[PDB]
Order: C-alpha cells, then sequence, then structure tokens
C-alpha cells in the first residue's frame, strides 16, 4: 500500500525488504519541516498500471508511461539526458565511456516530464528497462506488422512502461509528486535531508598540487598565488602527504611533512585550508592496522585492507586516526578517492565482509559510508567541511562532497553536470591539463560555473597562469568566481533548505539539450568547447539578457553566438539578479562585512533571496541565519530602484554597503 | 565431494542446485563409451586451494592458479584468447563489440594451459573474475608497496585464483583432467554428447538469397550456379518464405511460394536442399496461434509471442507446424535467428514465463531449446540436419548448428573461430558483402576453412562470382571446399566420436595467437586480411610444408609470408595427409563411389583415419560406419608408397579408386 508520508511523498514496502539499503547506509534524515511546507499534490499514478511483485527471489516493479512522456535521471550519466528507451544496470563504478548504468553515482531515482519521480531504495545492483518492454497483455500493445510487406514495420515497437528488477525478496519504493519535474526532485532531495550547506570557503578556489610536493613546495605555491593576485581558499594534497600510499598509513610523511601541526597552522594563518587525498585502503604500517584487520573484507585493493565501515569496530580506529592526526590539527576536509572502480581494481562481488553485508551492497554504498562518517567528525566539532568523493548514490544528497573523475571529455563533463541535478549529487567538471590555452580557458570557464572551482594538478603541476596565451582571462574568471560567491552561496542555501539543485538541466522551471544548464535560478550557461568559434543557444520563453553587457539576447528562440575566447555564453532571465562581492582573494570571515553590488538584468521587477550566516559552523541549525529579500526595478525615468530587507536582530549580518546597477541600458 | 564420474571427469554438487540448468535444458547425454576409453588421469587440483560455498543467496567458487598458468575459453569471445586477468559476466547476447561475457555462446567452461578444465553447470548469468581478486588471506599475497617511493608498485597486483559467482543457492560443477588442454576440451565435449556428426551435404556450399526471392528467383539462381560451374548443396531462404515475418506464421507465402511441395521437390531433384530462416516469435496469423498463446511469455519480440519451449504445450503446436508444413515436404533444416539479443529487442529479464522458469534462464537457454527440439524432428525421421543458430551455450556441443552473426570485423571473425574450439560450439565467419574484390576473396578464403562455407546474401544479393576481379579465384576456393570434403568429414567424425573440435587455437597438440587456427589435425591456417600484402606465421616445432606446393616451410619458427591474393596461407604438418575427392558441384550420394587422391606432405611417415558411412542418416548409430586407415611414406628412391586398410564387410563403402601423391618433391 502507498502511504503518503509527507506532502507529495508516498512510500510502498513490497515483499520483504532487506535490512540494509541506501537511506540506512547514508543515515539520511528527512527534512520534515521543509517537506511539510510543500503542496499536498495528488498521487501521480491515478489510472492504474502499477505493479509490484515478488517472484523467484526478485522484486519486479512496473510503472506506466504515457505517449508524451520523457524521463530523466537514473544517476550520473555522461552522454545522455533523455532516458526513455534506455536499458541500464545501476552499478557504482568509474565511468567507462558509455552510459550503461556503471557510473560514480548510479542513483535509482528517475523523474518524468509529467511531473513525478520514483526512487527505488535498494543498495543492490538494479536493472532498469525504461520503456523498452512490450507486453502481450498491454493496453497499448501495437498491432503486429508484416516486415516482408509493410514499410512502417518498427524494429523497436512502442513500450508503455518502466520496468525495474531488484535482486532481493522485497524493496522500499518512494514516489514523489509534482506538479513540475523540479518539484519531484526537490522532494526527493528533502527526503534525503536536503543538500549540504557548504562553508563559504568551499565555494572559493582550490588548487591540488603534485603528488611529490613537500610542505615547503606548498608554501611557495601559496605565495605564488598571493604574489600573482590569484584567489585561493584551499589546497589539495595528493598521496605524498602520507608516509605510505596505495595502501595508506593515514599519517603524515616525516620527510615531506616533518611538522604537520606547524604546517597546517601556517597555511591557516595565511587564509589557506587543506584538503587531503585518501583512499580507504589500509597499509600494514598504519598505526591502527592490527586493531582494524579483523573488521576488513576478504579482498584487498592495491594490497590494502578494505574496512567494513558498517562495523563500529572498523569505524572507530579508522576515523579516530583521521580525527587525531589531521582534523584536530586543522585539516579542513578530504578527497575520498577510488571508492568507485574499475572492477579490476576494487574488490570482486565474490568478496566477503565480516559484517555479513554482501560485497555488492558494499560496492554500492562504500562512498556513502566514507562520506557519512567523515562528515560527522566535522559536525561533532561544529565545523562545516567540503570535499571530494569519487562515488555516491541515492541517500547521499546531504553530504558535503562533490564528485569528480579521471574521464576528461569536456562535452560529457557538461552533460554530467546537467544530470547531477537529476541524481541528488554534486559534480564538478575539474580542470587538469590541456593541449592548448584555448581548451584550458574553456575548461576553466565551465568549471567556475559549477559546484567547485578547481585545478587538479596531481600529475600536471599546472597553475591557473600556466597557459600564457590565456592567463589574463583565466585570472578574470578566477576573480569572477569570488565576486559571485554570494550568488553561489544563496543557490547552495536553496539546495539545503528546499532541495533545489544548484546546477540542472533545461526545462525545469521536447528535444534533448545536453550542453546548457541553469546555474542558480537566474543564469543559463552554454559552454563553448575547444575548436568551436560559435554555438547555438536554446533560450526558454521569457526574455533573456547577456550576462556581460546586459543587452537583450532573445526570448523563446535559438541564437547563434560567437562569444570569443574571453567569454563563456551566459544569459540572465528577465529581472534576474546577481549579487557581487568584491574580487577578494580569500573567502570573507564570519566577523567581516562585505559590500555588494546588486547586478539587475532586464526590466521585469526582480526579487532575490540572499542567504546570510557565519559561513562556517552549524549555528544555522539553531536559527542563526537570515534571508535578506532584495528587490530591484527601473523607475519611470529608466533609473534603477532597489531595496534590501532589514537585517534581523540578533542574527549574523555580513552585508555591508549595498549598491544597485541596472545592467540593461 | 568430487565424484569421479568418468575417466578424467569429476562432478561436485554445491549447496542446493536449481532444477533447471544447461545440461538439462539441452537434454545432453554423455557419450559414456567414448569417455570410458580416455585415460584415468588424476584430479587436477591436488594441492588444495579449492573453495565451494553458498552464502547470502549465491554460490561462491574459487579455483587456484599457479604463476605459469594461462586460461582459455569462457565462451565465444571475438577479441581475446588469453583469459587470465579478465572479468566477465556470461550472458547470451548478440556480440556488442567488446569481450564482456555478452556473446552468442557464453559457455561457462574454461581450460588451463596446465591441462584441465572447469564447467559451471548453471543457466543463470554468471560472473567471472579470472585471476583479478587479491585475497588478504592468500598464500601468495604480494607484499604491500609504497606507491609514493617505489617504482615497482603495481596497479594490478598478482592474483592466484579464478573466482566465480553464481546467483543461486547451489550449483553443479564439473572438472576435466588432462594431461593436455585439448584433453580437457575433448572430455567436456564428450560429456555433452560429442559434436554432431553432420551430413556430407552440410559441408558443401550454401547460398542464402535475398529476402524477396520468389520460388522462381531461387530456381534461376540454382540454374546460374549450375551454368557457371559453381558448387551448391543447399539454399538458404530468408524471411520472405513465410506469409508473414517479424512476427512469423511459419507457413509458406502464397504469392512467392504458391506450391511449396512442388518447389521443394524440384530443388531436391536438382541436388539442392533448402534451409529456412525462422525467428521463434509468433504472429496472430500463425495457424497454431490460439493454441500456443497461453504457453508464451509476458513479453513479445517484434510483436511476436515468445513460446515457453520448456512446456510440452508450447513445443507440440510449434514443432508440429514445422514438421507438417516444411520438414515433411523435404526442407533440410533451419536458420534459428534472433535468439540472442540485443536486450532492447529480446524480452527483458523482468518478463515472466508460464512454466515459472526465470526470464534469465530462458535467455541463457533459448537457442539450446530451439536447437534441441528442431534436431529431434530430424532424428525421429532417421535424417541428419545441419543449420545455423544465433545463440547457444554449455550443453550444446551435440547439436547440428553453426553460429553466425551480423558483426563483421574480419580479424575478430577469425578470433571467434579460434575460441569456438574452447567453447563447445561451431562458428562460421560468413561472407556477406565487401567493398572490394580483395576483401571478398580474403573472406571467402577463410570461410572455406571453417564449419560452413556460406554466402549470406539476405540484403546484398551477392553470388560467389559478384566481384569480377577475383571471380576465378573464388571459384577455385569453392571447388577446393568440395575437394576437401573427405578431409572435413573425417575431422567432423573426430568431433562426434572423440570430442575433438575441428577448428581450434594453436598450442593444443607463451604469447597470444589470435589469427591462426588448426583446421582438422593436419592444417595450420593463417588468414590474410584486406589491405595486407604479408603477415607473420608462427609455426609450432616440427616441420611444416606449404599446402599448395608441398615445399618445406619451416620448423618451430616465425615466417614472413607474402602469399598473393590467390592464396590463403596454409601449412601442413610433416607427414600430414589431405584426402581429396573430385571437384564435384554437389555432395556425393550414399550409393556413390568417389575417387580419392591422397595428398601426403613432408617425409615423416603419415597416418590418416578416413571416416566413411552413408553421410545422411543415423544408421551410424547402429554401427554402419568405418574408419579406413591410410598410411603414406616415401620409399628409398623418394617415391611415394601408400596403403589404405580394407573395406569392412557389410558396411557402407563410398571409397573408389585411391591414388597417392607425394606433395613434397
Amino acid at each position: 500500500n502507498w502511504t503518503e508520508i509527507y506532502p507529495g511523498v508516498w512510500k510502498a514496502t513490497v515483499g520483504k525488504p532487506e535490512s540494509y539499503d541506501l537511506l540506512k547506509a547514508a543515515g539520511a534524515q528527512p527534512n520534515k519541516d521543509a517537506l511539510s511546507k510543500t503542496e499536498k499534490v495528488s498521487f501521480p499514478f491515478a489510472n492504474g498500471g502499477v505493479s509490484l511483485e515478488v517472484s523467484g527471489g526478485k522484486t519486479y516493479l512496473r510503472f506506466p508511461l504515457q505517449k508524451e512522456e520523457q524521463l530523466y535521471g537514473f544517476g550520473l550519466n555522461f552522454q545522455t539526458v533523455h532516458q526513455r528507451g534506455k536499458i541500464l544496470e545501476l552499478h557504482v563504478d568509474h565511468y567507462g565511456g558509455k552510459d550503461s548504468g556503471r557510473t560514480h553515482a548510479p542513483t535509482p531515482f528517475y523523474v518524468s516530464s509529467n511531473g513525478y519521480g520514483v526512487f527505488i531504495n535498494s543498495a543492490r545492483y538494479i536493472k532498469v528497462w525504461a520503456g523498452t518492454g512490450v507486453r502481450k497483455d498491454s493496453e497499448n500493445f501495437p498491432t503486429p506488422k508484416d516486415r516482408n510487406t509493410d514499410k512502417t514495420w518498427s524494429s523497436r515497437p512502442y513500450s508503455d512502461a518502466v520496468e525495474i528488477l531488484v535482486p532481493a525478496e522485497g524493496v522500499e519504493v518512494y514516489v514523489f509528486g509534482g506538479p513540475k519535474p523540479i518539484d519531484a526532485v526537490k522532494r526527493y532531495n528533502l527526503l534525503n535531508g536536503g543538500g549540504y550547506l557548504p562553508p563559504r570557503w568551499g565555494l572559493g578556489f582550490t588548487q591540488r598540487v603534485m603528488t611529490r610536493y613537500t610542505d615547503k613546495d606548498v608554501e611557495k605555491e601559496v605565495n605564488d598565488f598571493k604574489e600573482k593576485g590569484y584567489p585561493l581558499d584551499f589546497v589539495g594534497l595528493e598521496p605524498g602527504w602520507q608516509s605510505k600510499a596505495y595502501p595508506g598509513t593515514f599519517s603524515w610523511d616525516k620527510s615531506r611533512y616533518p611538522d604537520p601541526t606547524s604546517f597546517v597552522k601556517k597555511m591557516k594563518d595565511q587564509g589557506i585550508r587543506l584538503n587531503l587525498w585518501i583512499n580507504p585502503y589500509i597499509s600494514p604500517d598504519a598505526p591502527f592496522y592490527k586493531e582494524i584487520k579483523p573488521y576488513t573484507g576478504s579482498h584487498t585493493v592495491w594490497l590494502g585492507l578494505v574496512p567494513d565501515f558498517t562495523m563500529a569496530e572498523a569505524r572507530k580506529p579508522f576515523f579516530n586516526q583521521l580525527l587525531k592526526d589531521q582534523i584536530e590539527r586543522g585539516v579542513s576536509g578530504y578527497k575520498i578517492d577510488e571508492v568507485d572502480g574499475y572492477d579490476y581494481y576494487l574488490w570482486p562481488d565474490a568478496a566477503k565482509f565480516p559484517s555479513g553485508l554482501s560485497a555488492e551492497q558494499m560496492r554500492q554504498t562504500y562512498g556513502l559510508l566514507v562520506q557519512r562518517y567523515s562528515a560527522e567528525l566535522y559536525k561533532q566539532r561544529n565545523e562545516r567541511t567540503f570535499g571530494l568523493v569519487r562515488a555516491s548514490n541515492g541517500g547521499g544528497t546531504s553530504f558535503p562532497y562533490v564528485i569528480y573523475n579521471d574521464y576528461y571529455n569536456h562535452q560529457d563533463f557538461i552533460t554530467a553536470l546537467i544530470n547531477s541535478g537529476f541524481a541528488g549529487v554534486l559534480w564538478t567538471p575539474e580542470v587538469r591539463a590541456s593541449k592548448s590555452g584555448e581548451e584550458w580557458l574553456r575548461r576553466f570557464q565551465s568549471n567556475v560555473f559549477s559546484p567547485m572551482a578547481m585545478i587538479n594538478a596531481w600529475a600536471s603541476g599546472t597553475k591557473p597562469w600556466s597557459y600564457p596565451e590565456v592567463e589574463a582571462d583565466v585570472k578574470k574568471f578566477a576573480l569572477l568566481r569570488m565576486q559571485m560567491m554570494p550568488y553561489w552561496y544563496s543557490a547552495f542555501a536553496r539546495y539545503h533548505f528546499e532541495g533545489m539543485p544548484p546546477f540542472r538541466g533545461m526545462g525545469l522551471e521536447s528535444k534533448e539539450i545536453k550542453d546548457q544548464y541553469m546555474a542558480g535560478d537566474d543564469l543559463l550557461v552554454a559552454p563553448m568547447f575547444a575548436g568551436e568559434k560559435s554555438r547555438k543557444v536554446v533560450l526558454p520563453k521569457g526574455k533573456w539578457y547577456d550576462f556581460y553587457t546586459g543587452e537583450y539576447a532573445g526570448d523563446g528562440e535559438v541564437l547563434d553566438v560567437t562569444p570569443g575566447l574571453d567569454k563563456i555564453p551566459v544569459y540572465v532571465r528577465d529581472g534576474g539578479i546577481v549579487p557581487m562581492m568584491p574580487a577578494l582573494l580569500n573567502s570573507p570571515k564570519s566577523n567581516q562585512k562585505v559590500d555588494l553590488e546588486i547586478r539587475y538584468y532586464g526590466n521585469k521587477p526582480g526579487e532575490f533571496k540572499l542567504y546570510d550566516d557565519d559561513g562556517e559552523t552549524f549555528n544555522y541549525e539553531k536559527g542563526d541565519f537570515s534571508w535578506r529579500t532584495i528587490r530591484v526595478e527601473k523607475d519611470k525615468s529608466g533609473k534603477v530602484k532597489g531595496s534590501i530587507s532589514a537585517a534581523v536582530k540578533g542574527k549574523v549580518n555580513t552585508v555591508g554597503k549595498v549598491t544597485f546597477t541596472a545592467m540593461t541600458k
């Protein structure tokens, strides 16, 4: 039976569900308050066609489709956005170059253009036929045709249902109502706890440095950023911070980092946090090796033991070491690597774990487990974190981690950014290296319109300025990222409080758009790729304005755009507002006031909700935050008129002088 | 426990095996007599390391590997022959362009270079890690290394075991002893019943004609073959013989084939058999539709019902129709198409079948079922058949079918031919079309050194003579195929009686050879591909002789060969013998004597066992067959000296005048 458990959210338990699943793995708590404020819409399957059966050891699910209907989601796909007519096996893995279901976050959640969603809460590998099955007993069974004589014969006849097979004796299913597709995604994300509310520093620039860097190499690089006037908030350390890697000791190397306490402190005194690479695979020389060994799996990954993080006995030594040796020294967060695949690196499905959890469910949830328990260490200290993880799944919306990978096709990197919005996870299209300055800049441009502005120079040793032909423009985009901080912070606040993904596909206010995305509420981003001089941009109905000049761009039409090397095509909705702080090189501290220039586009009266709090603790959970409403219009003369609501008594206020600019002359 | 059930064959039952599996699906009877004559070798795993466990709904199998060891098999792979270090999910499908385990015959049987084999008798999809898992408790656990400092660090450390996961509560496992790899394959094949003993006509030439051909178009084509002096034994009809296709009526079309009885008879009177295309998917206009409908699956394939051939109630109407409407008219056999995939054509794993058999086991065994029951119709009439099928599996060695597909990479076509020898199935690299005469001839050359000499002109309308630049050479190869009939027939007799695959890889008397195969006992075939003028040939130790001129070629060495367009590189072992009949255009009838020229190569004294029987019935089962031993040598002078053993009283004797030729001058 379908229980309406929240407004627009229904739960069904089919057969006998397993005692481990995605939500339980994640320890994900629904945001009940946010959910209760959503509209109480009706059940999206109102005309039958739903079937939930257990048979022969498996759970068979069927959901009807209508002729008009398109589907989105099924996780972090890289080459496809429309999912109807697709066949997948959802399976955590490093992306393999095709959308098979093998990917870093194979979220078993899909959304329909008719305005609903469905989440299958199983930590098993799941098979999906998204409208390919043609049932003899179907109400829409097409009329058989004779291929010998009939030109209209079809090799893929009409299918009227999504079919899912779960290899278990039952499953929990969740259905999310609309009325719009984005409504279903928001409710799904709120069921997961909402997005994490990141620290402001997490939205600044991060440079990861070569594996070999010593503490002195890092200090010099920090100094070079400062000297050249490039922003930087956190530095990523790669495997050479550890005394051994692959497998790891999770202790600082004595030669390269002889005094970690002093090193972390110095960086912090200069405004610089550190984010440490780990994979979770245990060296014999790790200090907690002997203690953890019985609570590890049968199989190793690069000769490291694999902790069973479902066991307290594995968690305690592992996470105590991170806590005592790094977090308590000031380390801001982690890059949780190599928790996805490939199959020939990670443990086989044939492996055994001491808790008795199947290796399959462990593969599906390992990234969730390491995200969960690492994040808790920070939350216990009233400190936000923000980091990187190479695997996640359903249940992982609330974690402070962004997905990245070693794939590099730029176009597909943007497609994954789109799909991240359907998958309850964050994705960054990171910058590593490039064969040209052109490509470097194009990549850097799209990267600063994403969750995390980052160069990963683990092997390349690149810095933002490494391509002289484009360095002046790279600097400009790096500074823009800082200036847009209040815009991004407010978008991320919406993700946390309302489940609104900050990056998402078009049409989420009939043909597939794989190369444009909305960034926050106000910006349509249409990346250029190396070797292109122009591109088409599909604009939704309503007027849009050029992000750079404020000039009218179009309304419900296709544009041909030749932006030049120095611009990424970005368009602002009519009445859209981007609050801009100064081009600071470091995120502003909680006790700091920052001036804002409110850039207002078009002529429709605009409204923007600016989020404000200390930007670094969990004090917001106790109500120490504010939303400042900004409204902007042009008066009779065409002169800008703006207001900002009053600061709230007793709350953090980081808003300084506020000025308004009508961008559309 | 391991029961030695035959010499060199051990069976273990782990947990609770399912009541349906590959051997039962196939109805495969062991050839006990042939098996009892094999050597009683010892159990190949003599030093432990074997583990067979049931846990969490699944069966976990582990078999040890030694450092030296290479592995072969895991079915009909197209790009790989060495299988150690591979990860697969064995799953019937049309080949998808990579060796993932998805293929037409994903036989769960592997062979080791140390001289044993292992068969997993499950009709489920099976996962295989062929030496990739690295167990912490392993006796060969490599010493962890620090990737930060150690240049010898390995991204894929040494693995000492084959691990297999079967999704069921138990499984039957078979282990085959050696001493040689080929011994394990022979015992496996004999356990399956041995290969089918084909009719001689099955080894002649077959032309499949365009979908649209009428009975008159076929008669004309038959006449053109005769007029141009090209051999032909059987003609393949494509979907236009049926009154409707996709889905099918399994009844002759009234417009294109108005008088089937008369048509089949006429062709037969001219020496020409017919082989009919089917897929097994049922049209509403099929005469047995209403009867069969309740015994079909939930899902359709191209809008045709899918019979549950595990049910007598489905088998009876389906096979009665083939029997009465076609076989009883004289139709020689079938092309069983589209029983493999892709997933978006065939029924989903989510489908249900009336017998309660899982859709998964049905997918794995459908080709086996249609092979089994079609073949029985012929055997009941004391008539051999020989045809084509697009899917098979373990258990299918004894069936009279050859695998083909719509893939076309020529190199990979040869690799599949090699792997067929490890997989208990037959494969033909068919000829369809070509962009050049060069390619046409190269393909035709390799095709006449295979199980079935065939052009499939369903779409291309090609005939052997369609490329004028090479037509004279094509004709020569077509006639060679006929001349080599006694050679091929004897090789196929060894497949039936001894389990010896007629086509197989090298080293089956340390690096991968993917482009040479043994064809019968005596011939090493090394195909040329279009665009190549020369190639390397790796010759085993022992002397080899050029197939065409008889000249010494080499011994245990690599040759660089520039054969020209008119030759496929073929080498004959020292003392090797190829019996050649005349260049007949049609296979000889059972009451017919045929002269033989015994072509003897090298100088080592040679011995050849020539199989002889009626070539068309199952009378051989009652002992009406002979092996004639042929021995050939050069005397003191260097002059050829040959003998053939005496015809056996009471047995068929089709051997006419026998002459001997020393090819090596």
